[PDB]
C-alpha cells in the first residue's frame, strides 16, 4: 500500500503489486541506487522458483490449486529429482515471456506487452539452427515495415558450459572500426564486437553502416558467423522534411531494434538466448545513437550545416541540432511506412499503461531514469509521474558478455 | 566497504566511501526504490539531541583539522550542558556558517553545488518579529542580487524551540508571481501560485491582477500569525525575455525575476531545525525556459511560441514542442546574458557539476546526488550528468522539506 503521484495531473495511484516483489533492487534504506545501471549482483533451490511461477501462472486463469496445478508441481518437482531441471509447457512459456516484458521496469513500450509473438526455439541444437530461427524472427518481426513485437526463446541454461548465446548485443547493429589516425568509423559502441567478428573471419567492408554478422553460440560450442540476408534487414535512410542538405549527411538506420544479449528468467529457468524485438522510439536513434559522444556524434556535423553559433554552449546549438536530427528520424521512418513512435506518443501511452496496470494489476514497476526520454524530458508526461521500481519475476536480467566467460575449443 | 559509480560516457569509475556516514532514510527499501518520489516519508528531546549535536560538532572540528583538540573537547561539554540545562543549544557563528555551507554541499538534488563554499551566510538568529524578518530578507535580496551579478546567500532565522514558536517564510520562494483563477476556469499569471495568492488576498493583499505580479512576503516570526510586506520593487531584478533571432518574441511580453530564492525549506544542523532559512543563488536556464514557461501546469507557452514559429502542430511527431522549447530557452539565456544577470545554461552547469562530483569523490569520498533532479529537464542525454551513475544518500547538515505552514498553523486573532 504505497502511493505514487503525478505532479502534472495530481492523479494518484496506490501500489500493492510491489508487495509481491522478492528480488533486491540494490537500494537500501540508507542509499538509493536508482541511477546505477547494474545495482545488484539444485533441489531445494530451483523447485521454490519453479513452484512460484506455476502458482502465479494458474492464478492468471484462476486454476489456483486445481488438480492440474497440484499435478504440474509434482511433475516439475520430480523432473528436478531426475533431470535436474524441468521444461515449460507451451502455455507457460508464452505466459512467462509476455510477463518478463510486462515486468521490464525500464521499458516505456509495455502498453503492447500482451501483443507479443513467441517463437519457441527450444528444440534448437546448432548455431545453424539458431541462425534459421533468428532469420525467421527478423522477417516476421520486420513484416515489410509494419513491425511486430516478437521473441525467440532458445534452450534454457543446462549447466553453463552448454549455454545458447547470441553474442551480438542486438540482432542488427552497425560495425565499428578503429582507425589508422586513432579515431573511429561506424558505430563506436561496437568496436570490440566488430574486432571479435573480424578475428573470427568476418570480412569487414569498413564502411560507416556495415550490418554486423550474427555470432551464434549453441550448446556451449564456439560461436559461428552468419550474414543475415540483406533483404531481411530493413534500413531507413535519414532525410529531413525541411533541410534538403540532410540526406547529404549520408545517414541511415535499421528499422528493427532487437535485444539479443539479455537473459530471460521464468520459474527458475534461465534462457540465455532469447532475442526480442519491438519497434523504435525515435529518440533511441536520433538522440542516443546519433548524438551520444561515444556513438555516431553527429551533433557537430549537423550544426555546421545548420549555421549555428557553436562558439558558446549557451547558444544551445547542441539542443537545436538535436531536435532537427530527431525530426529527420521520425519523418524518415514514417515516409517509408516503417513503424516508429515519438517520445510524446510513447510516454503518453505509457501513462495510460500505468493507469491500466494499477487498475487491473495493482501496480506497475517502472524505472523513471530509463522511462523518461533522453530529450525534452519534462515536456513528456512521464517526467511528472512518480514511479515505484521493484523486481517481479518472470524477468529479463542482464548477463556477462560471452567472450569474457567462454573457454574456446 | 567502498562503492563504485561509473560514467558510461567516459568510462571513468569513482569510489564512494562517504555513503558510510549517511544516516537519514532515502525512502527506499531493499526491495523497492523510491528514487523518483518527490517527498518520501513534535520536536526532539534531550536524549535525542545529544548524539546529534556531538555528531555535528565532531564533524566541524574534524573539518578544521582540530579534532580532539581542547577546543573540541570544551565545545562538546559546552554543547552538552546546554542541551542538558536548556533542552537545546546554540551554534557558534563559525558552526552556523559551516553548517549552512555543508547543508548546501549535501543537497543531492542541487546541480550547482560546485559553488557550495562561496555562500554568504546572514545570521538572523536575533530576529524576533515579522518586520524584523522583512528587513533581513530585503537585505538578503539586495545583497544576493548585486545589480545582476548574483551572489549565493542564505539568511538563517531563530531555530525551532518547542514547535509552537516556529519562524516561517510562507512564501515558497522569496520572489514569485501571483496567480489568479478566473471565473471561467482559466488562470491569470503563474498557476502554480494560485493557492498562495488567495492566502495573500485573504490576508489583505490588494492584487494588481496582472500576468507578472510579485507576491507580497508573508512572514511568520515566533509561532505568531504571519504578516504581509511588499518587497520594494527596486529590489526585485527582472529580465524582459526576448529572442536573438525572432524579433516577435519580445511581443510575447514574457519576463522573469533574476533571483531564485527558496524559502520553504528547513535547514537541519546538529539536530537543530531552522524552519526559516531562505537561500538564493542564480538560475539555470531550463528552470525558467522549461519548467516555468513550458510546464503545462505553469505558464504553458509552447503552443503560442510554436504558432509564431509557424510550426506544424498537427501531430506530435513533427516535434513542434521540442523545437519551440529550444527557442524559448535560447531566449531566456540570451536575455539574462544581455542584461548581465547571472544565469547558467544546462550544459555549462552539468559540465561543472561533473567536475564538482569528481573533485568531491577525490577530496571527500563521495558526493550524494539525485539523478532524477540533476539531469536537466531538456536534452537530458547530451549533458554529461545523464551518463553519470550517482549514489543518493542523506548526509547531515541537510536541507529538508517541511509541511506548508498554512496546513499546520493554528490562527490567533479575532
Ligand atoms: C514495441 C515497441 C517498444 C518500444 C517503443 C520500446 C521502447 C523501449 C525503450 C525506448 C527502452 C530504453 C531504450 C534503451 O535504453 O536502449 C526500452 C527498454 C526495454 N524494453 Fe522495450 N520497447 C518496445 C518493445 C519491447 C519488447 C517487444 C520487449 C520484449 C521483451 C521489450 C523489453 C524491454 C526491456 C527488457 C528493456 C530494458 C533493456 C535494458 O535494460 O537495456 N520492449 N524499451
Ligand atoms: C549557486 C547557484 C545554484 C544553482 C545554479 C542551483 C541550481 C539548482 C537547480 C537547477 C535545482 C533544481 C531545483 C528545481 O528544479 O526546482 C536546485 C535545487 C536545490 N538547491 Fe541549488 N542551485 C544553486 C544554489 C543553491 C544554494 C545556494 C543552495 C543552499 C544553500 C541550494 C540548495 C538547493 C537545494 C536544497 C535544492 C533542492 C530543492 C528542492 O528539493 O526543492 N542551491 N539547485
Ligand atoms: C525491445 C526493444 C525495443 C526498443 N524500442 N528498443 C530497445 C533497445 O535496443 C537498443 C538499445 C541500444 C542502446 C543500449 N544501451 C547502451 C548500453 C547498454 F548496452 C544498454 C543501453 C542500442 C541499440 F542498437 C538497440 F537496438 C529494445
Ligand atoms: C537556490 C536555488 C538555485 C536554483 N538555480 N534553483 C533553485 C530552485 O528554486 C525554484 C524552484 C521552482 C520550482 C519549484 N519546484 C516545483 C515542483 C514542486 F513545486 C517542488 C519545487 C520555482 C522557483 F521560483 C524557484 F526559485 C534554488
Ligand atoms: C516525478 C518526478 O520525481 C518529478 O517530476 C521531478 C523529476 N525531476 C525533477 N528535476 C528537477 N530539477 N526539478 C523537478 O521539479 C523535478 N521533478
Ligand atoms: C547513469 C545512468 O543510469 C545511465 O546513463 C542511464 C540513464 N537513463 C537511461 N535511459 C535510457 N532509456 N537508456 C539508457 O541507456 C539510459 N542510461
Ligand atoms: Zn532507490
Amino acid at each position: 500500500f504505497l502511493k505514487v503521484k503525478n505532479w502534472e495531473t495530481e492523479v494518484v495511484l496506490t501500489d500493492t503489486l510491489h508487495l509481491k516483489s522478492t528480488l533486491e533492487t540494490g537500494c537500501t534504506e540508507y542509499i538509493c541506487m536508482g541511477s546505477i545501471m547494474h545495482p545488484s549482483q539444485t533441489k531445494d533451490q530451483l523447485f521454490p522458483l519453479a513452484k512460484e511461477f506455476i502458482d502465479q501462472y494458474y492464478s492468471s486463469i484462476k486454476r489456483f490449486g486445481s488438480k492440474a496445478h497440484m499435478e504440474r508441481l509434482e511433475e516439475v518437482n520430480k523432473e528436478i529429482d531426475t533431470t535436474s531441471t524441468y521444461q515449460l509447457k507451451d502455455t507457460e512459456l508464452i505466459y512467462g515471456a509476455k510477463h518478463a516484458w510486462r515486468n521490464a521496469s525500464r521499458c516505456v513500450g509495455r502498453i503492447q506487452w500482451s501483443k507479443l509473438q513467441v517463437f519457441d526455439a527450444r528444440d534448437c541444437t546448432t548455431a545453424h539452427g539458431m541462425f534459421n530461427y533468428i532469420c525467421n524472427h527478423v522477417k516476421y518481426a520486420t513484416n515489410k515495415g509494419n513491425l511486430r513485437s516478437a521473441i525467440t526463446i532458445f534452450p534454457q541454461r543446462t549447466d553453463g558450459k552448454h549455454d545458447f548465446r547470441v553474442w551480438n548485443s542486438q540482432l542488427i547493429r552497425y560495425a565499428g572500426y578503429k582507425q589508422p589516425d586513432g579515431s573511429t568509423l561506424g558505430d563506436p559502441a561496437n568496436v570490440q564486437f566488430t574486432e571479435i567478428c573480424i578475428q573470427q573471419g568476418w570480412k569487414p567492408p569498413r564502411g560507416r553502416f556495415d550490418v554486423l554478422p550474427l555470432l551464434l553460440q549453441a550448446n556451449g560450442n564456439d560461436p559461428e558467423l552468419f550474414q543475415i540476408p540483406p533483404e531481411l534487414v530493413l534500413e531507413v535512410p535519414i532525410r529531413h522534411p525541411k533541410f534538403e542538405w540532410f540526406k547529404d549527411l549520408g545517414l541511415k538506420w535499421y528499422g528493427l531494434p532487437a535485444v539479443s544479449n539479455m537473459l530471460l528468467e521464468i520459474g527458475g529457468l534461465e534462457f540465455s538466448a532469447c532475442p526480442f524485438s519491438g519497434w523504435y522510439m525515435g529518440t533511441e536513434i536520433g538522440v542516443r545513437d546519433y548524438c551520444d559522444n561515444s556513438r555516431y556524434n553527429i551533433l557537430e556535423e549537423v550544426a555546421k550545416k545548420m549555421n549555428l553559433d557553436m562558439r558558446k554552449t549557451s547558444s544551445l546549438w547542441k539542443d537545436q541540432a538535436l531536435v532537427e536530427i530527431n525530426i529527420a528520424v521520425l519523418y524518415s521512418f514514417q515516409s517509408d511506412k516503417v513503424t516508429i513512435v515519438d517520445h510524446h506518443s510513447a510516454t503518453e501511452s505509457f501513462i495510460k499503461h500505468m493507469e491500466n496496470e494499477y487498475r487491473c494489476r495493482g501496480g506497475c514497476p517502472a524505472d523513471w531514469v530509463w522511462i523518461v526520454p533522453p530529450m525534452s524530458g519534462s515536456i513528456t508526461p512521464v517526467f511528472h509521474q512518480e514511479m515505484l521500481n521493484y523486481r517481479l519475476t518472470p524477468s529479463f536480467e542482464y548477463q556477462p558478455d560471452p567472450w569474457n566467460t567462454h573457454v574456446w575449443k
